[PDB]
């Protein structure tokens, strides 16, 4: 159903992060990032139907986090500007991507589960 | 140093000073027998808990106390302690790094093994 | 609903960590470890209904991950026999506790997101 | 040396080595402009990037050439590579250490910010 979705935890305050920006986009041909799709975090840090199975083609993406206006809006001084996460989407049989986001003021992870 | 703990704050981004490490050793019996501890510097590390003759072959548990950190920092944090339970020097010796990333709700940690 | 989850990922075939067994324990009045709950995560390596809201008193309680089980099961040599999550549960107004554990053969990070 | 970047590898246990880092720092024109490269020594870490001169006050883009790394060791991973975005030196020179932990379909980043 949904081929991409973006989780985000805050480690500080143990909880989902809510109302966080995020932004995806597509490499062009000529190797310059076209906004594909974007959205907020929901109150349970997950943001759903940024895309459609027929729109997500092969390519490259990035999924920006904007993770130091998420800080700023809490009062924590941040150290990264945002999050990028970018990868290639494949075509290899029946694939739902989720990128989870952990984020800590000077820290991140972030991990990709790739389910047929 | 065949056994070094490095810890890092997340929030601050700086080495976590004064993180107490006690170090366990499993016995015959089953049971944790404290082996060494002590406690990170000023530069997040510490090093100097055992020695290459004394840190045989076994299962080791090294519990990086940080609730006792975050508390000292004003901070309510979600675990009691960190706990890192390996097997050493079973082909042989090797050294080890245990390095620790803290969060309040979340840590990590890395070994990096070396011979 | 359910008070205690355990969710385990797999970062080096980013997926779920499948049939990873999970121990949870209560410490005793003694300070020992008393066996309080277990199962093995899912397909979708989660693990639900470990215990029950009138169970689930506040305490402190370790949640052991058999990691090295896992992964020997997969032909990897991993560094740790076990994850081990200590920490005390609380009333402070209505909790559910997630631990969610990322895996790599010499490496983990566990976080805990607390909802209301 | 006020930036340098340490790098791990979570499947092995060990330095993450001969890995491709370019540095770049964003211009008055909005763009990314090349600022240093390098690649990890056999400890794991890159040093000699820039000099306190040089690296003024700004924002830099680290990239760390994940893909390269694990395509080298026959692991098809995920992501192309990691990208750490910061203000650097916007309250005055500071040192920047940028650890990164590289997994095949995660990694973690953290940086260490002293005066």
């Amino acid at each position: 159903k949904c081929p991409l979705m973006v989780w985000v935890l805050d480690a500080v305050r143990g909880s989902p992060a809510i109302n966080v920006a995020v932004h995806v986009f597509r490499k062009a041909a000529d190797d310059t990032w076209e906004p594909f799709a974007s959205g907020k975090t929901s109150e349970s840090g997950e943001l759903h139907g940024l895309t459609t199975e027929e729109e997500f083609v092969e390519g490259i993406y990035k999924v920006e986090i904007d993770t130091k206006s998420y800080w700023k809006a809490l009062g924590i001084s941040p150290f990264h500007e945002h999050a990028e996460v970018v990868f290639t989407a494949n075509d290899s049989g029946p694939r739902r991507y989720t990128i989870a986001a952990l984020l800590s003021p000077y820290s991140y992870s972030t991990t990709a589960v790739v389910t047929n």
